[PDB]
């Protein structure tokens, strides 16, 4: 016989017809296309510019009747990649692209292959950049939601319908890892049909749920963020008579958690509204702030101390002093809890 | 019948004289396109290189009688986007690229559909990276005004003309949003017909209100730059006679206000004017200078303090520490009150 | 006779039935292609997006019987290559690309030459930026293993199957030097057969181990995280009545090794787990926060001192002093010898 | 008659022996290519790289005897940009591209008209980034001359000749303004003939004078390097009794004075010549370093003070702060004279 | 006559059996090809990365007599750059390029002309960036040498061979100036000949030494870095009993200059070795460390410190402070000499 090269130069070429530029089952039904990403490489989300990079392969799956050969006695015909120019392929692309490449190492990354009844299969790996609204009301508790939609730009409802298989619409790498973040096992699955001033056009998407790892963020803005207001409580515990002691105390510590502050929100987009971190950076930032006026109130009374009543200005000077020592580590324990049970919940 | 694929190569064949390189209507009036953009994604807003990340589609609209088919029984044909080298296209091109692509994800985005009585439509993606000079004479509170010009480069005003279209000339998306600046619904539709050496030309613009997010600035440099006057006005309420006291407040917290000011320009163009972030961080280092100044006016009579008359430079040192304490919490305010009113109005 | 070029026409043209769209021995045994890599430049290994630069000479030798010529005296033929795209070629790719090109200074680098029997060898130079996951549970003293694979996209394996060659399966540069790590001489060569939803493709790659040299760290953030702690030692020495001088030193060397911690993951990947250097910041933290609690400690039994039993306190606040001297030198070096014992041997 | 597009045939078609590899006036006289840009986008000028981006609409008009028709009624007849591999073009180029690419946003920008005389016009939009040597041997009060020269490639002296015309050689956009710099009206137009070891090359050039906006560095590094040596004047109005107080002010203000000689080279090349911004830090660093010294005179000469010899070094250790006073205060403003009076003439 | 480009369409047609696959004199001799360079534009070396930019013109002669025309009266026939597919050219490539491009602003930068005997001159400009081991024993005071192969990729010695020629190999532009390197006038021209499995290839290769500007590391990290070691001299000239003064002094002072440690090292590469520069840091160090120690053993000797031998221990504390101002300005100036006498000669 002949080889399948030669073998579909009858259906591919001058004859039969068969023009690249025509979509099957014209002047009837639309294309109906079922597409299944593969998730190979997942990482690199920034948030400066919002946007994270993804390498996928991008499987597409319709019915050809102008392909669909009877006389090979096999059942699968791998095509070369260099003749994708030559049959109709469906106009797919991302509306949140925003620069996009191929990959062509040695051979262009296609895959093409035609079954008897007309199944045209079509893989190939795009690197996409997508872009998503980050969500930062509770920084390092959030659970962002980036997903990724897949519309047409040529053909309307009624010539084009994208869908989902059920035979795993989404996959995932056996090793894939993040730096950062977690891929939860479950994904959405729902429509995202537009509507501009031309038409209507079909759109499919796929929901991925990025939950942080908090055990980063505990080491680096959470106990250098703790350390220095017990700084601020040891003041208590020294002599009210030292002035350069508790002076120098409450003026280091005080500026040193404004770099903290400052250095909390270094490569993070510049928000309106205030995040979880945010409000913890400021609450202690008024521990290290109290402890100055603290000793601003006992060191008032001293200078001001009549030989009876000067004495009780003493015991009033070192009665603030024995509930200092109890009040803040009770109260910051207060919004240490408050602050661990709101924001894990919602 | 036939398809339009072959139904349309008599009107781009060989045949009937058609030529990509001739305008429609030669040798009589103008071509009049219209033309209407829509914004897919927008922000990416940088202030050092004064430029920011679009992307639209491009949609373009015309008129060529040599296109007007009057034998096919439907209204609009579509066209595969590979055939775009052979029917004319407006020569279309911003005056403020600075670099541009388009994207070719599994197909050329772009749309081709021609109508009965020679409408074509033209859309495209295209991603531009505009520039626009930033006015920062009022950096945290100004309305930053970036505009977009479409111009012709190879046909004159008696050629081609560009026009916009009163059914939604430019379209905003839904979820559109911005992580600094927010898009206002009234944008501005005007002329940019522009003169040169050769000839003139048309234009077509639109303009682009993007206000800042206050939220963002007063809680990072406006917060800590205030709470550090504070730690120079509790010098007033410590004694005279503690010199490591004062003198190291009057020292650390003046040079910690000096890192504010150079933080607050790190990423900010290289501008001659100054702003109004400039005269925030400069008045309140004169308070921080002041308080400085204050001590060394107080310490200059203590060490300076003849039984009877000496009794009085002690009273007169700490006369001016009495209202000290009054007079700056009193000054800032009136400063605090014509900052955030001449900045409001303009 | 006639040259290779007009000599490989009768093998390569209409003639003898060659397609490049047919790969040889077809309706038979797959294709055994043999690679074998020859690293020039290696380096550049970041680790903000865990990915390392690697330039290679990807050789590939097959076995086509088409052209198997007969009639040449000669046993080696040269090809231009700008001839590539007339001859059947694997398509060969890695699965870790993330963005690859070619070099075309001048000339194509392509190789390209045919023995009699139908060897073919197949030699370019690629440009790869290849990913691997790093872990960082021992950062200054672990031993990474990046690898690279080279996967099949349009053929399975009864069509298509990679081997490595006996003969150096992977040579290394005479002066490859890398400035951060070393290539250890052993490389491990193991299969990675891959399975999908579509099916099986065959699969080769090779281990590399990069060492890390200790002699930077050793020096940056090992030498000065050890002598801020002897900065908090030297307290011990200096007399309990002078309060500002032992304030002062319990708070700036406590604040400046926070600097350093911050300092130690500045160009590090936000992971979750704890690495080697989290465990030797946070432990020397630990000391000079003990000793801040330490004076807090000898300064509190001073001001609480009746003429007999206050005499002992004193002793008692200066037979600590005894102590300290002697404690922390020997107990901050229990935790070097179990820290250099421990992260040696895992 | 015919439209322009097949009337031009017969002068870039086949016939009339017209080639595109040929230059006008063969065995003559050169051609003569005058050439005027038009400067649309300046800005983003670097010194790190020492190179700026700038937009241009490169010109170009020379005589092709071959394309003077005589039978078109019109003056002159519009191309279209993809037609322009088939007229000869001038091979110019530039000695400092470092880079470059072209504009191709929905049609190549090219500009294509033949007058009936053989008038060629030719206008291009190039983006460029080129470079200059940078001269800062004053760097806040420096004028910048950035060039940029036009060169021949393939043909010598003898085959083509640039030129510049006398109608506005250089254009400036109406609204062209540089956030840094400012472009002066006056620009020089000499010649910048190359000679190698090939021939002789035609070269056209235009200088370009680059002034500096002195309104930013007089404010972030010349208002806070002032300031600081004035807390080093504060020193002389405290008594000279406090040890604590005049210590921590001769430490913590000359050693946040070299983070501000640290902080003014950050984004400045590496040139071993001195600025003018390193003669105003290092200057005052004296100062911040001069009351240091003077403070180790003050307390040396009142730790050594036998009755009557001893109370005139008390007077003496007073005398030299009574003259520091007013030293320091005119010394300073004799080197503030000297600096703004030489850098403003050179 | 008829003009040289269809001159050429005789010697470079279909005609004559002139193939571009083949290269000259084939069954014979291997190809002499001369090539020598000219550097246009150098600098931008980076260390981070271990490369630099060059931009150089790559002039390739050989001999082909199967162009040796003997009819055109000329000697010189200029050619079209576009028409360099159709000559053998010989395929020249670099081992260390990590990417490259080409120049094509308005015309591809190609120059080809044709003797009468044959001689083909082949200048294109190429822009690499290239890379080089960097050897920083001694950083600020080294001599870089950063070298170039030429080699080949297709062809082997016996088919191919490049040779330098004697009329300027290497060619330096007229104004080539470098921001922080100088180029010096010795050039070194040796062979690179390579060895691998397939072959040996042929490999020219051109030495370049770059000597650093020690103008540049003298005022930034030499100065400052003397400065604050003459900060811990002057605890020598205050009073032993000031305790907050000289223990101020030497806690700043030594956290200060282990940030200039930090800071020297800010842009550099983690090598394992020590440099020049980290022994200058490191040695200066343990000047403000020894002083620290200096005042522990001061004021150790003062609170111990029985009538007669108590007197003896004030002496003894006053008698290592007469020393020490001589000791450490006599020790540290030892240093200084044994520093740039040892690194001035290797
Ligand atoms: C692509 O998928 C669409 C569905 O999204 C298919 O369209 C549906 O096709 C049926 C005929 O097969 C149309 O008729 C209906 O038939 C059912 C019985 O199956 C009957 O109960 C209904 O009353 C109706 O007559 C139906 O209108 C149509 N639906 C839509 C929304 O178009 C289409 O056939 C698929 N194309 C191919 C090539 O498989
Ligand atoms: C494209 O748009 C232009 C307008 O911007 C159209 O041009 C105008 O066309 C009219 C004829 O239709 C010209 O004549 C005028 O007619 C009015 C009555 O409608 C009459 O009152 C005037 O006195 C005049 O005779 C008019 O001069 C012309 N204006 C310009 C500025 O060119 C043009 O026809 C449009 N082209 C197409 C193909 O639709
Ligand atoms: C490419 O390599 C494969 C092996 O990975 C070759 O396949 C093996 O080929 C043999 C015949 O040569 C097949 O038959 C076996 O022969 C042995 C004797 O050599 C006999 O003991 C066995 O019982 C069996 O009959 C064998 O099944 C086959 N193995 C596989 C996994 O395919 C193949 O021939 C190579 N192709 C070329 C073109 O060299
Ligand atoms: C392109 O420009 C060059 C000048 O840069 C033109 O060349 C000059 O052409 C004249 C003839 O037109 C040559 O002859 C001279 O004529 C003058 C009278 O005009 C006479 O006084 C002189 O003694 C001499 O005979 C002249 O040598 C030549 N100069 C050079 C440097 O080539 C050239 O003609 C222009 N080409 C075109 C096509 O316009
Ligand atoms: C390209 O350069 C090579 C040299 O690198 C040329 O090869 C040398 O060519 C000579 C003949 O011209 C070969 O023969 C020798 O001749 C000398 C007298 O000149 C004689 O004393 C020797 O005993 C020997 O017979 C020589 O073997 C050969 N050397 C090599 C290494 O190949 C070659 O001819 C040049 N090609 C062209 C086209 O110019």
């Amino acid at each position: 016989p002949m080889p399948p090269s030669e073998f579909l130069d009858k259906l591919m070429g001058k004859v039969s017809g068969y023009d690249a530029r025509i979509r099957p089952n014209f002047k009837g039904p639309p294309v109906n296309v079922t597409c299944n990403i593969f998730i190979n490489s997942f990482g690199s989300i920034a948030e400066t510019t919002m946007d994270y990079r993804v390498n996928i392969f991008l499987r597409q799956q319709w019915n050809d009747p102008r392909l669909a050969y009877s006389e090979y006695p096999d059942d699968s015909l791998d095509l070369d990649p260099s003749m994708l120019d030559s049959i109709w392929k469906p106009d797919l692309f991302f509306a949140n692209e925003k620069g996009a490449n191929f990959h062509e190492v040695t051979t262009d990354n296609k895959l093409l292959r035609i079954s008897k009844n007309g199944n045209v299969l079509y893989s190939i790996r795009i690197t996409l950049v997508l872009a998503c609204p980050m969500d930062l009301k509770n920084f390092p508790m959030d659970v962002q939601t980036c997903i990724m939609q897949l519309e047409s730009y040529g053909f309307t409802m009624n010539d084009l319908i994208f869908e989902w298989d059920e035979k795993g619409a989404v996959q995932v790498a056996d090793g894939l890892t993040l730096p950062q973040f977690i891929l939860k096992e479950e994904k959405d699955l729902r429509y995202c049909t537009k509507h501009y001033n031309t038409g209507k056009f079909t759109c499919i998407e796929a929901r991925f749920h990025l939950e942080r790892q908090m055990g980063y963020y505990l080491i680096q803005m959470y106990i250098p963020s703790l350390l220095i207001v017990i700084l601020s409580w040891v003041s208590f515990w020294i002599n009210m008579d030292a002035a350069p002691a508790r002076v120098g105390l409450g003026i280091t510590t005080v500026l040193t958690m404004t770099t903290q502050s400052s250095g909390s929100r270094a490569s993070l987009p510049k928000v309106s509204y205030v995040k979880a971190i945010d409000i913890w950076m400021a609450v202690c930032l008024l521990f290290v702030f109290s402890a100055l006026l603290e000793y601003a109130a006992v060191n008032f009374i001293a200078r001001q101390h009549v030989e009876e009543m000067r004495k009780l200005f003493i015991s009033r000077a070192k009665r603030i002093d024995t509930v200092s020592r109890v009040a803040f580590p009770l109260v910051f324990l207060i919004f240490n809890i408050f602050y661990w049970i709101t924001y894990k919940i919602i």
